[PDB]
């Protein structure tokens, strides 16, 4: 219960596969920090955020290389383990038509956080615990970040949840559903994308609002749906509405923007009772993502610019 | 015919990091592998026998089999695990990283050895990478004692790499169980050394062990050194062509390539290797031949692409000769 936003869960390498420079030449490929959780902390760093990343990284070189992105990018550290049990996972994308996916993990450094390696004092100053459903691919990385989640809430900090459902990283033939239900159950914050909605309502049997209703019988006080390219919808227990704009680029400028704006928890819930917040702080929190990503700051710095100056006239 | 030459364990991917986002260079690998392909490249009968993951990397790894001329019918694919990988780096020493264990090719299990591969196979070549674990090493012994009885040759390179073994546990009595089923032996100056730890002796003491079982030809290498021979009758050396050092990436596995590809060319039958080891003159041309390989390999880049043809191999002999 503090400032710092602690993001919890995996970081992990990109390794995009580079176009052929064809022919008796050996094809490349180029490695990139990764991780749902991690980039995000990394965008927060960026923005300027107090933020910490923990999670396990191997003691291999790409732990190495994820450790020191996170240093230079300004996301602390020493909420950090590491192990030789397991090497760093890594994320293989390439191209006949489109993308075609590779993942080493299971087994990897970042499934084998266990409970002890979390400190009271990462929770004790956290304002918000923000976590991902990757961190939940196995039975016991899934109660690992049950119990972070739980002890967050505990400590006084806002708990955020970005679904960031990616089937392929489940075990085959095995029913996700119920570890996501229970994830979202112990969150305040729940970020979804439209067709991870739409999974939730047929989990269901139902509709969309089933899912959404189902949210409010836990801890949620606040939804986000995001889109293709369409405005960002947000609901409530007692209302909703849709963010008018001009996916991990909206949480990153959400998560940065939500530590400036609340002093404590409590303040998440005065904030679900004033749509005309909730729209002002999600536009601003999409137009200053961006930032996460000499350049141009145009047209956004005088979109945004303008609308405080009418707003105060 | 049975003139097939069939190589037997883990391919693999070699990723080369490159110097300073990182780039990561995929190169075909695995011993074994890459001894097929040398086979190929020369010409001769060759087929690689293991499991490739069922990914982009073990469909690479197939396309680069036949494209070199390598049989593929004895390859079998899995999804239960991914194509293994090997890391190469920097720091200033040639670092490593591997991604296996868990991996494709430690799951070939005996039920996917094809009795015509066996039939057809006059040489079985294996590695002690495929004996990292207590399932796959049956799996090797058994390959081996299959071919043995099968009339095929069996021919057994170390290549040592304790990094791939299991933390804790001692490699010794599975290398020398290995070792005591095959007909030919090839070790490094180390790995002599090595196993003469185990046995608290000398070389000597290796070797002696060595003839208690089925080897019949010992070949000790080193770099530039000449590499030593020994048979249960006589020992010598020959001496290697002097090339310029590009990449000594499968230097080894070329020779053996060079090697069983002068064996399946020049022997009728399994029979034929104990009247060749009675014979120095032939040891030192085959060798010789052998050597020529390992030389063209190391002076190009990578493995699988490293890999020489006949005539050029001739060439270097011809040339280098007077
Ligand atoms: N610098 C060199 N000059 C000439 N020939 C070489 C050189 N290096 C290797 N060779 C040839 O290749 C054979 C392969 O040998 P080396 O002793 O380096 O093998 P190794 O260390 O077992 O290989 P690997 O890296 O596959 O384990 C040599 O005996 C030799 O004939
Ligand atoms: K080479």
């Amino acid at each position: 219960l503090k400032k710092t936003i602690l993001c919890f869960g995996e970081a992990l390498i990109d390794m995009l596969a580079q176009p052929l420079v064809k022919k008796g030449m050996p094809r490349a490929f180029l490695q990139c920090a990764g991780g749902a959780p991690a980039n995000v902390a990394v965008a927060v760093a960026r923005l300027g955020g107090a933020v910490q990343f923990v999670g396990m990284l191997g003691s291999d070189m790409f732990g190495d290389f994820l450790f020191d992105s996170f240093a230079e990018a300004g996301v602390v550290t020493d909420g950090i383990v590491r192990t030789s049990t397991a090497k760093t996972a890594l994320a293989f994308v390439a191209l006949h038509g489109e993308r075609s996916f590779s993942f080493y993990r299971p087994p990897a450094a970042d499934l084998l956080f266990r409970v002890e390696h979390f400190q009271d004092a990462s929770f004790s100053d956290a304002l918000i615990f923000h976590a991902c459903s990757n961190s939940m691919t196995d039975a016991d990385i899934a109660e690992v970040t049950f119990e972070g989640m739980r002890r967050a809430q505990a400590a006084g900090a806002i708990v955020s949840f970005d679904l960031n459902f990616r089937p392929m990283l489940w075990p085959n033939g095995e029913n996700p559903a119920s570890r996501l239900w229970k994830g979202l159950s112990l969150a305040d914050v729940v970020k979804l994308s439209s067709e991870e909605l739409d999974y939730l309502a047929n989990t269901l049997a139902a509709d969309a609002n089933a899912v959404i209703q189902q949210l409010w019988q836990g801890r949620a006080q606040l939804l986000l749906v995001t889109d293709a390219a369409g405005p960002v919808h947000w609901y409530t227990r007692t209302a909703g509405g849709e963010v008018p704009t001009f996916g991990d680029a909206f949480v990153g400028g959400m998560l940065y923007t939500f530590a400036q704006q609340f002093d404590d928890a409590a303040a998440l819930i005065d904030f679900c009772h004033d749509p005309e917040s909730i729209v002002s702080t999600l536009r601003f929190a999409a137009a200053v993502g961006a930032l996460a990503v000499a350049f141009t700051a145009m047209p956004m710095l005088s979109e945004v610019l303008s609308l405080i100056q009418e707003q105060s006239e």
